[PDB]
């Protein structure tokens, strides 16, 4: 399955301690990074179990603030560079460790098609200086700053022996960087190594087992039922006899790197034959009965842009010059976050602080194509009544790249947010709230829609307490199953349905 990665630059954590939930939940399973990815900020035990699990980034790879000692995100392998890091960087790595990270075994990580790498001084981190950017770097990628900094607190062990021009992101042979530009006789775009014999088709995206289109690992263009092709059988093809157009039987549409006769949620799909998160220039959205998204060419309707789009790609976080790019539509092409900063607005500016009557605004937001993320909120809330109707949450863009919804030190005494069991990807956060209930009573078991969230808890209310203050589900609710106090918190009604209403 697909799922966004992190995005952290300097964003508040969210929950070193419930990151670790959070992130082993999101990967496990994932093969692909949808935008970017950034882990900062984890526990020096942290058990990020499921890290490896995926084996694509489109966005900037960045490593900081970080106390754990391994991040085994090892499957990794190309980086697409949809967003640059503070847009100038593919990868980056800062202050990584007061603990912090030894190594990073990105062994498959072998593209970056636009981005620099950007790395400051890791006290212990080592082997960043033994791998070969030059080569990991796109053939037509000439935005490559590159800056490596060694400056370490430790001895450093050799790179393996076993790795061929000592290239490694680890001191173990497990830990050996592949090599695909700089051995790419014959002047072929990317290859999996050394001589014409080992290029990738050019299709390919530094990785494949040879220069044929149905043996790409990864592709620039995309595997339509697992062959790479630059763009996608066409949707609709033509008939030369008379050179009229005709629906193409094998026409799909590029799906991430992939390409697939129908894409799975959250993905959108052209006119053109893509499978996109974000819409080309004027291409509207439309969704199919098979969970099909589409953008297809426009005569174009009016779109409310969240943060990490168009003008607002400088925010990663909801200020109140946002009010109205961000309001009036049922949906945001984009994503939304109240952070302390959010509250404060920008006192150098003198602006007004945020006033919680505002928050009120949406209501009738029902899909999220981003992020909402809550660090900051009102106290005067007992809950997020005012997401309730958020039925979905597409996660194309994730706050901090990861959650579909963040509630980290706040007010709240229970979740609340009744629709919301479609999460087209991402994870929600639950940290350093004291009051919060209902998170282990959330029958979760039946509401998620792919298998990137899991149960997660730190420095939330004890269940023990919610229990020792008599808390449980009414009796109206299939399985005594809710998301907070009362028959209207339950996942349904489990009585008579007749004509209008649903009654005991």
């Amino acid at each position: 399955q697909v799922c966004t990665g992190t995005d952290m630059k300097l964003r508040l954590p969210a929950s070193p301690e419930t990151h670790l939930d959070m992130l082993r939940h999101l990967y496990q399973g994932c093969q692909v990074v949808q935008g970017n990815l950034e882990l900062t900020y984890l526990p020096t035990n942290a058990s990020l179990s499921f890290l490896q699990d995926i084996q694509e980034v489109q966005g900037y790879v960045l490593i900081a603030h970080n106390q754990v000692r391994q991040v085994p995100l090892q499957r990794l392998r190309i980086v697409r560079g949809t967003q640059l890091f503070e847009d100038n960087y593919a990868l980056a790595v800062l202050d990584n460790g007061d603990g912090g990270l030894r190594e990073l075994q990105l062994r498959s990580l072998t593209e970056i098609l636009k981005g620099g790498v950007l790395i400051q001084r890791n006290p212990q981190l080592c082997y960043q200086d033994t791998i070969l950017w030059k080569d990991i770097f796109h053939k037509n990628n000439q935005l490559a700053l590159t800056l490596i900094d060694t400056n370490r607190s430790r001895a450093c062990h050799p790179c393996s022996p076993m790795c061929k021009g000592s290239r490694c992101w680890g001191e173990s042979s497990e830990d050996c960087q592949s090599l695909t530009r700089t051995v790419c006789a014959g002047g072929c775009a990317r290859c999996k190594g050394p001589l014409p014999t080992d290029c990738c088709h050019e299709q390919c995206a530094a990785g494949c087992t040879g220069p044929k289109h149905s043996d790409c690992l990864a592709c620039l263009h995309f595997n339509h039922s697992g062959i790479c092709e630059l763009h996608c059988p066409a949707l609709v093809t033509y008939n030369t006899d008379t050179f009229e157009s005709m629906p193409n039987p094998e026409g799909r549409y590029t799906f991430g790197a992939s390409c697939v006769t129908a894409c799975p949620y959250n993905y959108l799909s052209t006119d053109v034959g893509s499978c996109t998160l974000v819409c080309p220039l004027h291409n509207q959205e439309v969704t199919a009965e098979d969970g099909t998204q589409r953008c297809e060419k426009c005569p174009c309707a009016r779109v409310c842009y969240g943060l990490g789009m168009e003008h607002l790609r400088e925010v990663r976080a909801v200020t109140s010059a946002n009010i109205q790019e961000f309001a009036g539509c049922k949906k945001i092409f984009g994503s939304l976050a109240f952070l302390p900063e959010s509250f404060d607005g920008d006192p150098a500016s003198n602006t007004a602080p945020l006033q919680p009557e505002q928050l009120q605004v949406f209501e009738t937001l029902e899909e999220i194509t981003g992020y909402l993320y809550i660090s900051a909120w009102p106290d005067s809330l007992p809950d997020l009544s005012v997401f309730q109707n958020l039925q979905v949450i597409r996660g194309r863009i994730l706050h901090n790249g990861a959650y579909s919804l963040t509630l980290q030190g706040l007010g709240i005494s229970w979740l609340g947010l009744r629709s919301l069991r479609e999460l087209g990807s991402g994870l929600a956060l639950i940290h350093h709230n004291t009051h919060l209930c209902f998170v282990h009573t959330v029958p979760w078991d039946q509401l998620f829609r792919n298998p990137h969230q899991a149960l997660l808890h730190t420095a939330n209310r004890p269940e023990d307490e919610c229990v020792g203050e008599g808390l449980a589900c009414h009796q109206l609710c299939a399985r005594g199953h809710c998301w907070g106090p009362g028959p209207t918190q339950c996942v349904n009604c489990s009585q008579f349905l007749r004509g209008q209403e649903c009654v005991e």
